[PDB]
């Protein structure tokens, strides 16, 4: 609240009341913004490393480019919502738009009010009006025109939401349109890999931090451990870690190949059952 | 001083802030009351009249030009005070030319000052000066471009009241440079002019009351008089009046031709020498 106004206050759009440089200025406090969250939508996102580890090495788009066109519709659902997000709270505050769109309105009747406003004048005047640089006898009309562009940023921020709303309803229904498999059992794969890589992860912390231990008790003589560490030295003891290629085989994009008709939910799970 | 405001109130200026229109309204109360003044400074001299009579049933141009041109230049002498003393009177209260050339100002400075005014909007604004309709924006523009039109309204009507006079002090000595005779002589023809019109109106009117009395007393069978008129009935009788062109010979402009060396300062000298 209070420190969310003392960074809101920065951020905070300031319109340069100059023509044919407010738009750009609207135009980057809109997208840039929505770009960085964009972009760090996709760096937060782990699955996109996964995809480019796919891509890189392998080279293959043998399978097509919808395995990695669904992969990529979950990155940009976990993703491009930040700068929808950050869209439509501009484009309804109407701040951006108003500073966008402030130097190109039609000056006729500004000029008819203005006692023949020249266009070298009416442009800068025009361009003056977010700042509420108008005067008494353009007052009323500086209103009059803010209302009809607070109207279509309004409009278009209503728009935009309804068309990623239908958006979003038709990639989900070309998801499951599109679905090689029921709803339950694409349910029972996403809990599959939440308990794979939530196993996954805590098995690598173990196995590492037993590997770990092996080799500072090679080096000085023993190990500090907690008492859980100890109980993790007595029950998961290693000899040697798994080889490159074996671990290049678990990591792509989540197949679905059956093997034997009997499904593989993931590649590791395709690896397992090929031994 | 009371009267005379109340007269002079519906008599001044009213500037018309309008382009084109207010250096007519300007011209027209410069002008027209000098036009006035000046026509009038004709109808009420007399010897205008003298003159008409003198070029009408007898046609003579016979003489020159140049004593038409002296007695003329007696007329406005006596006429032409009027107007020029009304368009310096003008002038230097500079409220006609102030109000004429409002609507030329060079508006460079003022379309600077103004955000590129143009010149629809730039003459009409230019013609609103002299209401002191300008905002605060241009007021002291306004004072800036009233106080030099005010300067060109003044030395102008300083000019003409200086040219005026040398034109006056040539006049005069063109009439004493061009002068048939002394000044002297030219003072005892101005006196001798005076005493004959005023010797002249009186005896007309007792002449012409004397013959009114022996008609009438021929009508009813007596008059009715003061003891003024008494005496004049007792003193001056009269048989006839004077034929019209006894009477043309004395009307005319007023001759010095001089008989047998001696002068006739009149033609009434010389209808009265002539016999």
């Amino acid at each position: 609240t209070v420190g969310s106004q003392e960074l809101f206050s920065v951020v905070a759009f300031h319109c340069p009341c100059s023509p044919a440089r407010n738009y750009l200025y609207g135009l980057a406090a809109i997208g840039v913004p929505a770009l960085v969250l964009f972009i760090i939508g996709i760096i937060l996102n782990n699955h996109t490393w996964n995809l480019v580890a796919e891509c890189q090495h392998r080279r293959t788009k043998n399978c097509s480019a919808a395995p990695t066109f669904l992969l990529l519709s979950s990155i940009l659902g976990r993703a491009a919502v930040a700068p929808v997000t950050w869209s439509v709270i501009s484009l309804l505050r109407g701040e951006a738009y108003v500073c966008a769109l402030s130097e190109f309105v039609d000056p006729s009747s500004l000029t008819a009010r203005e006692e023949h406003f020249p266009s070298a004048h009416a442009t800068e005047i025009l361009a003056r009006f977010p700042c509420k640089e108008n005067p008494d006898n353009l007052s009323d009309f500086r209103e009059e025109v803010s209302r009809r562009l607070r109207y279509e940023s309004q409009l278009f921020g209503w728009l935009l939401i309804g068309v990623v709303a239908i958006l979003v309803f038709l990639t989900k229904c070309l998801k499951h349109y599109c679905s090689p498999l029921s709803y339950r059992q694409e349910a029972y794969w996403a809990q599959y890999r939440a308990n794979e890589d939530q196993l996954f992860q805590r098995t690598a912390e173990v196995h590492s931090r037993v590997l770990a231990a092996n080799n500072v008790r090679r080096f000085f003589g023993f190990v500090a451990l907690n008492k859980d560490d100890e109980e993790l030295i007595a029950n998961f003891p290693v000899e040697g870690t798994q080889p490159r290629p074996q671990w290049n085989a678990i990591t792509g994009v989540y197949l679905y190949r059956e093997n034997q008709g009997l499904p593989l939910y993931s590649r590791l799970h395709k690896w397992a059952q090929g031994l």
